[PDB]
């Protein structure tokens, strides 16, 4: 009461806090900026897998792990640096709410799909993304990479609303699984195994278009061809953005590396090409080349002032499969709803718009990218009614000098355990993960029910959560962050949760 | 059943242990002197916060710890120790159970009731005081000190039976949090943090009668205010206690010490007044002050042969605040079922009717004392069949000389988790709470569900809970220990505990 | 799907893998032994309680742990010793799979009933044991030795299908409680409670015949009575042994060491035989010892070829009572489902039908020796339809040279609780045993929820089980690996467990 | 400089605090007690084995551990009780110190010197203890129970300066190795093991007089004749007052209980006395009653106000030993110098001489009991010049109303290990005793150096020493206790400690 800044538009959106001075600058900024394009604006989403909120220089990475990251840092230097920008702790969980504007335990996407998996529903003929709305007014758009987000039937990018898909539709593991031998020798060297192991095998890359079927378009069956990967997606994004650009199409990218998910297996290009000399930092290079192989393109056809760059992330490190993991200062890392695992980089850049030199530590999810989105095609009001959406519009957030955000609590679930939220700079569990195996957070954790007090770190003060202080610094806020939690749970009454069983 | 001395006397009565002959002798003490005093007699119940088993020097504290308490020792030696003596293992609990006889998980009352708060109904209209009870047969009855048992409209203890209320509707470190800056500095020194949090800023003590109105009688605005407290609670103790003495009524008063909850503040002629010289061992030895000073106010109104006094604690150490902590030998602290959680000191001096220098470790709770002061103003009969009292009369345990305690169980629970329970000397837990910080039972805990075995702790042998020993000698035992479990759940099924929302 | 090598038999029987080569070898070989044998065969399953997969000198341990086992090691080297043999975690749990070819999850068997607890209905009128379904078929059957699964009316194994009982109702350490004053003096040297404790004291060992009463046959009332348990148990198997082959008829025994149950006392004669000279080590000579009589017995009968002889345990060592403790390699130990737990030794032997020198890594339950016996006495047609029976027949598993297994996987519960499964040589884990005491797995742990992964590991390359690797190796084969796990808990839906009450 | 209350007297004994007013009040009583006495004064020294701080009822044990000490519990409320008494953390170790004034670092008794062990000389030779200095001044000396400062030729106290021994060379478990046959299996039940141990079985006690030989006075071949140990050294220390009274020379009588020592074999009829019934807390009932035994004789003989009784504990509890252990509220055990291995019970009690009722919690250590003898009897004067003393006399802080204590520092040495010291309520440790196994501070434990900073815990607020927080609000006193460090190690460089190889 006291403390909720937030005041509700629709009934089924995400309170947000107003900002009626930076929503002022932002519609300003807009007007002349088509006036000036002659149309509405391009985004580009450029989301690496499995990045650490510290693998880019300007986050305390770059030179200092051995893989410098000069074309990020420029686009981060030039533009806005978020510090504060979370995700989910997984990577279907964090993809499903970058494409869908909602919390994955609403739609059921938690987990990916397989092809063979009994369902009593398709999520997605129920999930709007903005693919589906920004097409229908006048958007061409696109996902390229990896999707991880359901392989069944009726269940990808060109399927659930994008014009056009080329990528993976599950992830690097499940190829690279069947092509080391020796790392997966107990089952690659047990002949009886592998035979039946290998009849779930990937085929390849997959293309298709809205309306069309899906074709093999890049098989992949040796070390060498999977090497290519982010080559040939690379090369995809850029005849997709000729194609769209040359037609005087606005365009929606969502640029989904494969990299730097395990097995990393850089173009031979990018072989020793970091300092550090190993495989994830050179595959961190090879990332940095394509994201300035992208922006150089932008600016050659004169698009770039007319472009939002995001780059994000889907989720922290994977510490699990060291040495081949990035690197985050937080503590935790994938699979957990420590800060290691879901705080993550996320840099805007848009030429012209956005002010260079800005680093902001408002509060920002993935699901916002998806909301501001489609207000910048103008196609919020055509969100159905009878879902509740998560994500919240920042563009009154991104386009104002040092902006506030719009968004007052971050809410963070580890599947369909509730675990913890972030309010202010305070992050307040109420369920704890707990390693038994260092670095092992996936695959050698406990979730534990907390005791008399839910655990709180001050994260500017305890930013790699240390230790919990509890309610002996916040007894004024405590009260305030249950009233947080318990609404949140309360829109799922309201609006039931989907179970595809 | 070869185990189960107690005895069902009313269905809805936490079943006894007979104790005949002990109830002759307590009888007739209790008739001679009323016939000599010629009216029932006074209770004092000296409720210190958050002190622990060891804190006072006849527990084994005291000198030793730099805070002699020779008022609170000569209690003690001139009457009767108890050295398992229980309470619940939070503040509201612990002090719900002592003026309802009643868990907190039968009545709702496991956290404080904030204004503002959303309730189906006020748990205390249906609780029954012994304010309320004793009021009825002719008795002054007064709450004077903190209450921390709900704030909300009709909860506070004028309004809920007591005749007089004088005190703290919350607790200390409501007030502190707005009054130390340094320490809360990211609330404090934040102007706009602070605009927000402080407008839940406590006035004061506030004064009540049964049928007026709510005033406050003493503003708190700076450490100096707050400083004198316990001399302001003093003083109304001391004004109540005259009236009622001149108009020869008998008085029930629970006088609850503010100390020595964080963050502690003495008044300015008690710092560097103990030894230690650290706030908290200053509070102790301003607290055992107090404590001589009721004492001889009784002694010189000639009312010491007619008034029991029970100085006990409503929770172990708060060792999550130290070194603002007090102090206990046993494991864990304040919001654990570890000893040092509820296993608190327990003093009853009665001149005249409790023998001198007893030491008994007879198992008594915090709500055998509201069911001994109900015992003796003749108002048990008055209960309401309908809710189960887990509170025993123990008049005949504590007027035997060395007597055997009517209580055979002691049931610890975790707000609405049950945890663990005492038979005998043999402490057996169902849910364990384990943690990850020194001294963070509160704010740094886990509760963890126990593997094939409860554990079982011989507390004669392992008081301090070291390592369990479960099955390994006790097989004898358990299935009597799980049948008490059993029982103790089925009485809240028989008598349905009450949902607040 | 490309995983599952079961077939569904009977809906109401666990899946199976078929083997048919290896049947039609066990059918040849079972044919023509009848043909010279002239009647069915008999089965001898020696039970050790409490003794790890280590313990006996062909497993590893014997002489390296300072107790040889020369009688137990040539059943092993002259037959199939089986290195993937799996029990229950706890005593009652294990006899119970042994004798009603269920999970105890199934027949409410968790725990064992007493002489007084009052059960909605007794769990073996709907049980069916191999003694009720072989004595239908001309098998003359006994349990001599340790029962465990039950006390009250209707209980005890002659009341449930066997011919003939003989031994302890409860188990060893419910006697010895009794017994050594020093160990259990906080009962024993307490006037008071050990006049409670002892009306329930056992008053030795119990007979009983199929339609007649029980009788004490042999009183226990010192540690000199009870050091001859186990030679007593012997005497009546020979008497057994001896009196259905003069007979004519085959027998059906299972003979259930009290060893080597804590507090172990052995007989006089081997104090000190073993080179360790400690009571559990000079228990498992003595075990060693009965083993070789039992079959010198066979042999001097002429029955040794007719005979099938299962040497097992029920559990895995139980550290708790340490040093009176068998050994294990695996992590853990009774009362938990780690490898230790459950794990343990089992020992095929068969002069004439099974071949020397086999050691086979086959999964393999107790459930199974269940099955196993109702096909070698042909009556598994007469279970009933409206009972799922988790136990496989493994006599193509048996009587094949190096033969595979007719079991997929193993699952493991904890009482009321799954916690794990294995399949193929994956051990993957859903509720995890933690420890907070060396040795103390029933006394002192915690059963914990996962994280985001199941934990699993390859018991080829981490048999230690000393850290899971998770999802890292196991991605191909940890779908498969959920959908036993659900398929299994399915079957609990469509046929109800018991519900004891 | 300036912190420094300490003065040198004499250069090889340690500097005390001067108490001019204190010392005016002691030697006044002594004067007077002597006028009405006629001769110097008794020393009764009651020295408990492994006696932990808690144990007694006026430490916070008794009762509340189900072993009441009202007879140790009237010496302190009648007497005064000291809260910080100090002690060696081991048994030889602070033997040493109370019969020689020195810590055995010094003089090379930090282990039991046995029968041949082959040394360079006889320490006891160097070493002068209160028996010898006494008895030079007509004082009747003797030592009656354990010893345990070796067995060795010359090493028996009737050997060293005592006028009369009787008890134990060495220490009950040295005894009852050879008579609890299961407990030591291993070598008890084996011949060739047993026959070769048993030749270093104690025979019994031994006897001996000044200038005379040692005599077996009590054989003890079963755990009849043990069970008697303390009732036979009862009875020698009655004989030995009763003749030192009727001959009308003052005595000094160390009484060296054997209890509690393991393996604790209480007299039969204490069997299940204590409200535990267990066997440590059955002997802490014998210690009682035969302290209160001793205490009525010298009333009865008329010798209690000229008898100074000292009543302590020679070192922690044995935790290693649970169930046959004391108990301590402190941190760690015998065998740490954790406060719970060194900080033991302390009653001084002197009827007409020591105010009754007094607590004090000043600096107090074993070797000060030597050194307060020495005084009393009037021999300071008559120690070596070429031996440092570490023993402070104390007479002006026992006969002085709450009087201040003599020493400044308490210094802690693990045999040749200098671990840590205390100065004021601050304990600093310079290595650190680390626990591997709960309970077991001797078997199972680390000695490990610290880091940057020395440990430091204020013990008024850390009494458990639970976290260190070293520098943090201790840098005005760190390098103050640095040159305490320091200058108690220069004093062994000027006086160099003996090395008996
Ligand atoms: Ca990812
Ligand atoms: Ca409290
Ligand atoms: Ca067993
Ligand atoms: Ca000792
Ligand atoms: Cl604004
Ligand atoms: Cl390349
Ligand atoms: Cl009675
Ligand atoms: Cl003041
Ligand atoms: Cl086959
Ligand atoms: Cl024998
Ligand atoms: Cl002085
Ligand atoms: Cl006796």
């Amino acid at each position: 009461n006291v403390f909720n800044d937030a005041i509700v538009e629709k009934p089924n959106m995400e309170p947000a806090i107003p900002r009626p001075e930076q929503e002022k600058v932002a519609v300003s900024k807009l007007k002349n900026l088509e006036a000036k394009q002659g149309r509405k604006p391009n985004v580009l989403v450029l989301l690496v897998d499995d990045l650490g909120w510290g693998d880019p220089g300007v986050y305390g990475g770059g030179a200092a792990i051995g893989a410098p990251t000069p074309n990020i840092d420029k686009l981060a230097n030039e533009g806005l640096r978020l510090t504060s920008m979370y995700s989910q702790p997984t990577c279907t969980s964090s993809r499903a709410a970058l494409t869908t504007g909602r919390l994955p335990v609403r739609s059921g996407l938690v987990r990916p799909i397989l092809t063979g998996d009994k369902v009593t529903q398709n999520p997605w003929e129920k999930e709007v993304s903005q693919g589906k709305l920004l097409s229908k007014v006048g958007y061409k758009t696109a996902l390229i990479g990896k999707w991880h987000v359901g392989e069944a039937e009726g269940m990808l990018p060109h399927e659930v609303g994008f014009d056009y898909f080329y990528g993976l539709p599950s992830v690097q593991s499940d190829y690279t699984q069947f092509l080391v031998e020796r790392q997966y020798a107990d089952m690659m060297t047990n002949k009886e195994l592998y035979t039946k192991a290998s009849q779930l095998r990937p085929e390849g890359l997959i293309k298709g278009r809205k309306g069309g079927k899906r074709e093999v378009a890049y098989p992949i069956n040796s070390i060498e061809d999977i090497s290519m990967i982010d080559q040939v997606l690379r090369d995809e994004s850029v005849k997709f953005i000729n194609q769209a650009v040359d037609e005087g199409k606005p365009f929606y990218l969502i640029h989904s590396f494969s990299k730097i998910h395990n097995d990393n297996y850089p173009a031979p290009k990018y072989k020793g090409a970091s300092p550090a000399a190993m495989p994830v930092r050179d595959a961190m290079v090879e990332v940095d080349d394509i994201t300035g192989e992208l922006v150089a393109l932008l600016k050659e056809k004169g698009q770039l002032e007319n472009t939002l760059i995001i780059f994000t992330s889907d989720n922290g490190p994977n510490e699990d499969t060291w040495p081949d993991s990035g690197y985050s200062p937080w503590r935790g890392g994938k699979g957990t709803t420590w800060e290691g695992g879901v705080r993550i980089p996320g840099i805007a850049y848009w030429k012209g718009m956005i002010s260079a030199g800005q680093v902001n530590n408002g509060l920002m999810d993935l699901t916002d990218i998806y909301m501001t989105s489609l207000r910048l095609g103008g196609v919020i009001d055509e969100l159905p009614s009878n879902m509740y959406f998560d994500g919240i519009d920042q563009t009154a957030f991104l386009l104002a000098d040092n902006g506030k955000s719009r968004r007052q609590v971050v809410y963070m679930w580890s599947r369909e355990d509730f675990t913890a939220l972030r309010w202010l700079d305070y992050k307040i569990h109420f369920k704890v993960f707990n390693t038994a195996v260092p670095r092992r957070n996936i695959d050698a954790s406990f979730l534990l029910d907390i005791g008399t007090a839910p655990w709180v770190f001050n994260l500017n003060m305890d930013p790699k959560e240390m230790a919990s202080t509890g309610h002996q610094y916040f007894e004024w806020g405590m009260p305030q962050a249950t009233k947080f939690m318990k609404a949140h749970i309360a829109t799922m009454k309201k609006y039931p949760n989907t179970d595809i069983g």
